[PDB]
């Protein structure tokens, strides 16, 4: 009779240390694991049906669809506090008609700027260029103007959707995931705009996540594009940070980055499902407990109550602003595919292995086929 989560670095100290006060009132141990967030739906996959899954997950809300049609998580009931949470925040966790996870925070993408090296933010993307290579040369590159995780298809989308990608069309009854928007007129101008940021060597084909986080960190990163689970780690290493919206693709065209939503998923298969119930709906989702969740994991809180708290907060406003211009993840079991594809394409264009027409045509055309081969049933 124990219960054990997995969740990314940035949970595990909070989620600890809530686990000890649910053992102080109700007698129940509770283990907290480390397990890297891109890992965890793989290894959660693997891992459940052979009973040696954890008992709650914590993660994001695209994944619902893909672990609900196989099985692997349980469905929430309603219990009276959820009126308390935003709308958007419950539907991103629901699929099918029924609610799948208890949403803690919302969040997005945003430029994140060292005010040391930036003392205007840019109002377009072409004023973001000529600062970067402004920057680029003054410090004879020991300082990056720009930098960010390019082949990711999460952190590019704001330049693919903001021109007219989508991934698959909303309709009157559902998504349909036949029409996929990733190689329109609209995705192939987005994904030029990053090829000419590659030609004009203001990114490079190196750039990854692990790397532009370090360098922020350090001290050696002007503009970087990230989320709000990274601004604690940079006021703990003093930088001194603003952020912004992403700055618009052309006069009066904005960027429309995905919106994301952080939840608590209980395993279908755990033998522990009725305490883990009561973890979630009866201490996890109250009032006072998810501003302690915001306070050691400050992304934008679920629920309204938490939210009006720290709503003055500028870096609350600043994301609030970027993520009022995006668009929900989808959740639906194919979305599955769509990001090593995406991410393939990425690789290939800036690499110049291909123009961007064909680059994203195959791509599509490999989701197309995934989709078809059923790749999301396990
Ligand atoms: O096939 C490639 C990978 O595809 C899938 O990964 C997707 C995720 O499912 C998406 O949710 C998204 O991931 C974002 C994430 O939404 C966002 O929060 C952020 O993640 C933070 C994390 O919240 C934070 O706690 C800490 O751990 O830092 C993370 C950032 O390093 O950024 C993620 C993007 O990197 O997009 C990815 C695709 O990149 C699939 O689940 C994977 O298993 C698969 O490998």
């Amino acid at each position: 009779t124990k219960l054990t989560i997995w969740c990314s670095e940035k949970q595990v100290d909070i989620l600890q240390k809530l686990g000890e006060e649910f053992k102080a009132k109700y007698g129940i141990p509770v283990e907290v694991q480390y397990v890297d967030f891109g890992s965890i739906k793989s290894k959660f996959l693997t891992a459940a049906p052979q009973g040696q899954g954890a008992d709650i997950i914590v993660g994001a809300h695209d994944w619902v669809g893909e672990l609900a049609v196989n099985g692997l998580i349980e469905p929430i009931p309603n219990f009276s506090d959820l009126k308390n949470f935003y709308d958007t925040a419950l539907k991103a966790f629901s699929y099918g008609g029924k609610l799948y996870g208890v949403p803690y925070a919302m969040e997005a993408v945003a430029l994140i700027y060292n005010k040391d090296y930036v003392d205007s933010v840019p109002k377009t993307m072409d004023e973001l260029i000529e600062k970067a290579k402004q920057i680029d040369e003054e410090y004879g590159g020991e300082v990056r103007g720009f930098i960010y995780d390019v082949a990711n298809f999460y952190f590019s989308a704001p330049f693919i959707l903001g021109y007219g990608g989508y991934v698959f069309k909303e309709t009157p009854q559902g998504l349909d995931v036949t029409d996929i928007g990733l190689a329109n007129e609209g995705a192939v101008k987005g994904a030029k705009l990053i090829k000419r940021m590659i030609d004009e060597g203001v990114l490079t084909p190196g750039d990854n996540y692990g790397t532009m986080d370090s360098m922020f960190k350090e001290g050696l990163a002007a503009m970087i594009i990230n989320g709000l689970w990274a601004i604690k780690s940079y006021k703990d290493a003093g930088i001194n940070y603003g952020v912004a919206p992403i700055p618009e693709l052309e006069p009066g065209v904005p960027a429309k980055p995905f919106v994301g939503v952080q939840g608590f998923m209980i395993n279908a298969k755990s033998p522990n499902k009725v305490i883990a119930m009561e973890f979630l709906t009866n201490f996890i989702a109250r009032k006072e407990t998810m501003y302690k969740i915001y306070l050691a994991d400050p992304r934008l809180p679920a629920r309204k109550d938490v939210l009006e708290l720290v709503k003055d907060n500028p870096d609350v406003v600043a994301f609030t602003q970027s993520a009022s211009m995006g668009t929900p993840m989808p959740n639906v079991p194919e979305m599955a595919p769509v990001w090593s594809a995406m991410g393939d394409a990425l690789s290939i264009i800036i690499n110049g292995q291909a123009s961007v027409e064909d680059a994203l045509k195959e791509a599509v055309e490999k989701i197309k086929a995934q989709i078809e081969k059923g790749s999301h049933h396990h």
